[PDB]
């Protein structure tokens, strides 16, 4: 009874087992039900990127707020996925 997600964008990218990838593309199917990814964000505080784990629900998932499909006042010049890891 576990169905699968939908990938909430077209060019995101995570680290699904530890890989980087583009869940709009590896899940362009949606992604497989209790499928954890984390999301690549930027720390303004510690002044470097992590992980935001994630995890697909039944047809359902909640995408961690850190990401941030749109850019709007992005400014700055290396988006989280292309941050280091603190």
């Amino acid at each position: 009874t576990k169905a699968s997600c939908k990938l909430p964008v077209k060019k995101a990218t995570v680290v699904y087992q530890g890989e980087r990838v583009k869940i709009q593309e590896k899940f362009k199917n949606g992604m497989l039900h209790g499928d954890k990814v984390s999301f690549f964000c930027k720390n303004k505080e510690k002044k470097c990127s992590y992980t935001e784990d994630a995890q697909c629900i039944d047809g359902t998932i909640e995408v961690p707020k850190c990401f941030k499909e749109h850019s709007s006042l992005a400014f700055w010049k290396t988006d989280a996925s292309d941050v280091k890891p603190c």
